[PDB]
């Protein structure tokens, strides 16, 4: 019932439900429908 938003570009909520990942969510000028932006990532390159 308030779990978080671990998933890509999961909608969020300005008020709780937050990203896992800590990340700055934003919406559009009407005040609902938001989405986690993602803004890390890991530094070089994948496995290999």
């Amino acid at each position: 019932e308030d779990n978080c938003i671990a998933e890509d570009y999961g909608k969020c909520t300005w008020g709780g439900t937050k990203c896992c990942r800590g990340r700055p969510c934003r919406c559009s000028m009407i005040g609902t429908n938001c989405e986690c932006t993602p803004r890390l990532i890991m530094e070089g390159l994948s496995f290999a």
